[PDB]
C-alpha cells in the first residue's frame, strides 16, 4: 500500500489504481512455502484486511491485489474470499502460482509474450492470445507486468498494443516500471552520480537490476 | 450425402467423415430467404432426417452437417435440435449465417484467416485465434473450408498448421478441395483435353472456378 496522499491524487487527477497488499515472499523455496502455511495466515491476513479497511472508499482503487510473487498458497484463497465477501465492488487479482489460479478474477501474467509460449513446468507463461482461449478459460487478461524497461529496452512494445486492440479480452497491462531505482552518491568534489546495487558496499547484490 | 459405398470405405480404411445434408440455397437474396421460411421446412427436414436415418450406423461419420451456404434461418435451428434429439452421439455443425450461430456445436468458418480479421458486416470472418476467445465463446473451431487450392495455390498453409498445433481449441480444418472439377472434351483429331465452365456453350458460367 502506498502513502495515503497517492490515492487522493489518483482520485482527483484520474488514474485507475491496483492497490496491493504488502506481501512478497519471492526468496522462499518453493515460493509458497509461507503462503501455504496456516501459521503465516494471521500475518498475511493483516496485510490484506488492513489495506482494505484503509483504502476501500477511494474511487481510484478499482482492483485489489493479494501481493506479489509469493507462489500460490491456501492462505491466498482464504484472503481472496475474504475480500470478495467484504467488498464486492472491486475485482481481486493475484499473479503468483501461474497467473490464472483460483485466487484471481483476472488472468494477470508477468512478461507473457504476445505470440510466443514459454512452457515452464507448473507455471507456464502462454502467449497471451493463446491463454485467453485455453479450454474452460473465460476471464479477461491484463498483464500485471510486461515490457521490462531496463536500460535500452521496450523493443516489441507495438506488438502488445496491436494485440490489445484486436482481442476484446486482452485489456492491456502495467509496464515494468515507472522510475529507475538509482540512488545518489557523491564524488570527491561533491558531484552527484547515479548509483545502483553494490555501490554502497552492499553484498551480495544484484547490481543494475534495480533500474 | 454420398454414394453409400463411400461410408463403407471410410469405415474400413479409417477416415473421419462430416456427413452433410443436400441443402444449399447460395443464390437466394438474402441467403436465408428459404431456410428462414417455414413453408420450406418440410423439404428441408426430409434432406436432414433421411440422411440421418440412412447413415447413423457408420462409425466413420463423426459429425452431422445441416448443409451449406443457406444463410441462417429458423429451419436450421429446428433441424439442429431434431438431430440432437434423435442422435446424441454426434455433434451437429453448420457454417451458415456466420459460422458460430445457435445451429452449430463447432465454430466452423470458411476461409477465415490465421491472424487477419475480415470484418464483413453481419457475417465477419475473425482471425481464428481471435474467434476462440470472443466474450462468451467456448466452442472448438474447425474450418469447414480453408486454403482454397485453386491453381497455383496453398500459400500460407504452414501458418494454419502452426496455429492448429499451438492452440488446443483450433482443431484443424478441411482444405477446399480434393479434385479439380474439369471435364474431358475431344478435339478434331480425337485427342482429349480438360475443360471448365463455358466450354459446353453453357452460359452464364463461372469458368475455371470449378477447378
Ligand atoms: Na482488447
Ligand atoms: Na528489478
Ligand atoms: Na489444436
Ligand atoms: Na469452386
Amino acid at each position: 500500500p502506498n502513502h495515503p496522499l497517492w490515492y487522493t491524487l489518483c482520485d482527483r487527477y484520474g488514474l485507475y489504481v491496483v492497490d496491493e497488499a504488502n506481501i512478497e515472499t519471492h526468496g522462499m523455496v518453493p515460493m509458497n512455502r509461507l503462503t501455504d502455511d496456516p501459521r503465516w495466515l494471521p500475518a498475511m491476513s493483516e496485510r490484506v484486511t488492513r489495506m482494505v479497511q484503509r483504502d476501500r472508499n477511494h474511487p481510484s482503487v478499482i482492483i485489489w491485489s493479494l501481493g506479489n510473487e509469493s507462489g500460490h498458497g491456501a492462505n491466498h484463497d482464504a484472503l481472496y474470499r475474504w475480500i470478495k465477501s467484504v467488498d464486492p465492488s472491486r475485482p481481486v487479482q493475484y499473479e503468483g502460482g501461474g497467473a490464472d489460479t483460483t485466487a484471481t478474477d483476472i488472468i494477470c501474467p508477468m512478461y507473457a509474450r504476445v505470440d510466443e509460449d514459454q512452457p515452464f513446468p507448473a507455471v507456464p507463461k502462454w502467449s497471451i492470445k493463446k491463454w485467453l482461449s485455453l479450454p474452460g478459460e473465460t476471464r479477461p487478461l491484463i498483464l500485471c507486468e510486461y515490457a521490462h524497461a531496463m536500460g535500452n529496452s521496450l523493443g516489441g512494445f507495438a506488438k502488445y498494443w496491436q494485440a490489445f486492440r484486436q482481442y476484446p479480452r486482452l485489456q492491456g497491462g502495467f509496464v515494468w516500471d515507472w522510475v529507475d531505482q538509482s540512488l545518489i552518491k557523491y564524488d570527491e568534489n561533491g558531484n552527484p552520480w547515479s548509483a545502483y546495487g553494490g555501490d554502497f558496499g552492499d553484498t551480495p547484490n544484484d547490481r543494475q537490476f534495480c533500474m
